[PDB]
């Protein structure tokens, strides 16, 4: 009802968690949607969305999104059609289905989206977590960004397998590195994004030579704190950040 | 003596760095290096009438010795080395010497020039000129020797550095890890306002694992590998500005 935790709704067990405030990241958003057919229809729902919470699950090849915004029936009614591949609304809930995408508006301020393979979660199962949320575990700063609405426009990512990810961000061919979770926080500076990340190292030590070289490939400050590798003052353009976000599914 | 001379025998054996610059295609770099030390036009004017420059840097006595082949008519030489620019001259055979605070210059024949630059311990000019008659015999790697004989057909700059450790860190702008390595060969060619280069660096018992190898190749954006105990980098790049600074910083 009023106490809904968006992260409880996308669900636990994901490989990547995403928090994406729209204000201040409109350009990044528009760059990402430029590939899809529904790009006219999506930029509409997006214009009515304040924040997007997302979880990606590799095993079932799916993304689940929860949006906070304003979605009256009059607005949803226009966008939805059979000409765009959809089928379908009922007891205050607008429910929509296509080959690879499910959408529902369970209330005037929430939207839910499941996209992916034929093994993606049923929508009624995701909606049940409005009554009985999951309890995923998320890093402190990720949690802070999620509750901090409007005082911050940081995009937050929590990626369980950082080794397998970090290759995409570093211009690498996929190497399979023996590293753990990464947190990644990005903020728009003009046509660019500043980022800071933390990487779990486990018991393997990272000496200064490697520390130095990474720092040069990335053009950023670098340091070890306990068993974490910390990268700060890194920068990436809005354009390359777009494709990297898309590569999660690909 | 005029019959034929080996410019490398004239600059002398035992140097810490050997250098070869063909002037065509490398005018800008040469200018930069000259500017980083000397402001006098005479040397710039000499360079303009030179086809090739052979150099040797000597760390102990802190000096460059340079041999230029070119065209230096009396009409040209008479109009440089003016006393108002701080040049003293002296006749004697018929060879004239030009001396200044840090630079000594001679033009022993209309097609040769000799320059000695550096500290007060720099070689005497007449000692260097004696090597027109009795040359030294420094040892250089094959490609360095190929470059020296191939003016007109190649515009590649060549360096041969005895202590490659110290130089490579300046060149790649790394920190000087200073676990001294062997000799370095370095060949560079001009592309716009930067230089393309390949190098090999003797490693010794020193080791370079694959992780560092791949990282360096990405840092430099160049193809790299290890042929034996030689590290090879191909298609690295450096700005002319930086290359001029790295060279000229051998002195002082």
């Amino acid at each position: 009802k009023a106490s809904v935790d968006p992260l409880g709704v996308v669900g636990s067990g994901a490989d990547v968690y995403l928090y994406f405030p729209v204000a201040g990241n409109e350009n990044l958003i528009s760059r990402i949607i430029e590939n899809h057919e529904s790009k006219a229809d999506i930029k509409k729902i997006v214009d009515r969305t304040t924040a997007v919470y997302g979880a990606f699950f590799a095993r079932s090849k799916e993304f689940r999104l929860f949006g906070s915004g304003s979605y009256p029936y009059a607005f949803t009614n226009l966008i939805f059609s059979r000409s765009d591949g959809w089928a379908s609304t009922e007891h205050g809930i607008t429910y929509y289905e296509s080959e690879h995408t499910d959408v529902s508006i369970p209330a005037p301020h929430f939207s839910c989206v499941i996209f992916g393979s034929s093994k993606r979660e049923r929508m009624s199962k995701m909606l049940s977590r409005l009554v009985n949320p999951d309890r995923p575990q998320l890093p402190p700063r990720f949690e802070k960004e999620c509750t901090s609405e409007g005082t911050s426009q940081t995009v937050a990512l929590y990626i369980k397998n950082g080794g397998h990810f970090i290759t995409k961000l570093l211009n690498f061919p996929q190497l399979n590195l023996p590293l753990g979770a990464m947190e990644l926080y990005l903020t728009a500076r003009r046509n660019e994004y500043l980022y800071t990340l933390s990487l779990q190292l486990g018991n393997a030590k990272i000496n200064f030579p490697i520390q130095f070289l990474i720092s040069r490939v990335l053009n950023a400050h670098i340091h070890v704190e306990g068993d974490r590798l910390i990268i700060e003052d890194g920068t990436i353009s809005a354009e390359r950040l777009a494709s990297v976000i898309s590569s999660l599914y690909s």
